[PDB]
């Protein structure tokens, strides 16, 4: 039967109470729009809606024309503010919040259609679950050397400015997605393993379909170097995505295998960098703080970034630079997902 440890995994991650309860805390209304009747196409026209308060956000058009468009898209994707005036969608980084939150139901959707039970099954319905994510997870010696490079990229990786926590790993699994490994460009040059955080809604999302690139319907301005798949160097870079908290304080992080190939290497945002690319297989933002080559190691014969992290002397002169590295790639044949963590966030 399934191993203890990994049972936990699933239980936790195929929980439809808690996937409920995160969209509760996004505001999002599952009494209107319950996750049983969640469709692909009432995303899209979620998406569709905040093209329009993208563009009165871009042309600093507050006031009726965007409460317009807020209502329209609070229509579509039905949110629950009590008795309080539904709130104007204003800030780049209010957009982004509900850009998340339909990246999330758009998980939740394919959570709902694998967590189904059948009758003819002699499977216990944790064991069917688990069979339907089509994604070996097997549990790791804590005394192993993996567990030890993958603790010590953990902890030394902990970037200065996300003070807030500290994580202590319960768990470690190596993560095989079926067909993963037939798909990936062993081929390029540059694979590193690196960080990716996720809210605890879309783990089902991610490992029985793997990371993918935005909705082409969401707005362009949500992601920062276009419509590729983000990765860290920095461990809590990527934790700060599981947007765990003292109430829920379990989260999970992904190590995947990243064929970067040739970077093209950005000092500041361009929504666009994807067609910046020709020839080139891979964007970096480039941060002020970062691993330095003399403590790399190999894993599987992958690059691990370990810490601590100092001063790269990059400074963006007419912008803002980023605090900390990251990592974009256009197609998913460029991912293996290699390792899950079951992290402890001490708030
Ligand atoms: O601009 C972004 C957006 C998301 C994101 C990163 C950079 S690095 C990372 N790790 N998990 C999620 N992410």
């Amino acid at each position: 039967s399934m191993d203890l440890r990994v049972q936990e995994l699933i239980k936790l991650i195929c929980n439809v109470q808690a996937m409920e309860e995160m969209m509760m805390e996004m505001k999002y209304n599952t009494k209107k729009a319950p996750l049983g009747k969640l469709t692909v196409a009432q995303i899209k026209a979620g998406y569709q809606s905040l093209k329009k308060i993208e563009d009165c956000i871009r042309a600093g058009q507050h006031g009726r024309a965007l409460m317009e468009a807020c209502n329209e898209f609070y229509t579509r994707i039905p949110h629950d503010f009590g008795l309080r005036t539904p709130p104007l969608i204003r800030t780049q980084k209010e957009l982004s919040e509900k850009i998340q939150l339909l990246e999330a139901l758009g998980d939740i959707e394919i959570a709902i259609k694998l967590v189904k039970t059948e009758l003819q099954s002699p499977e216990h319905p944790l064991d069917q679950h688990y069979r339907n994510l089509h994604c070996a997870l097997r549990p790791l010696d804590h005394e192993s050397y993996e567990f030890k490079v993958i603790s010590q990229y953990l902890q030394s990786t902990h970037a200065p400015t996300h003070s807030d926590y500290t994580m202590t790993l319960l768990d470690l699994f190596e993560v095989e997605k079926d067909g993963e490994k037939e798909a990936f460009r062993e081929d390029l040059h540059n694979r590193m393993l690196l960080w990716h955080g996720s809210r605890m809604s879309n783990w089902v999302g991610i490992l029985s379909h793997g990371l993918r690139i935005a909705h082409p319907e969401a707005p362009i301005t949500g992601y920062m170097f276009g419509k590729g798949i983000y990765f860290a160097d920095m461990s809590s870079k990527s934790a700060n995505y599981c947007f765990a908290s003292r109430l829920k304080n379990t989260g999970l992080l992904l190590l995947s295998e990243v064929a970067l190939g040739q970077c093209n290497e950005l000092l500041e945002a361009n929504p666009k960098a994807e067609g910046l690319l020709q020839g080139k297989h891979s964007t970096k933002g480039l941060g002020k703080m970062a691993p330095s080559s003399a403590h790399f190691v190999t894993l599987n014969g992958s690059t691990v970034p370990l810490g601590p992290a100092s001063d790269t002397g990059i400074l963006n002169p007419d912008g803002y630079t980023l605090n900390y590295n990251e990592y974009i790639v256009y197609n998913p044949n460029q991912v293996r997902m290699r390792y899950l963590l079951k992290v402890q966030f001490n708030f």
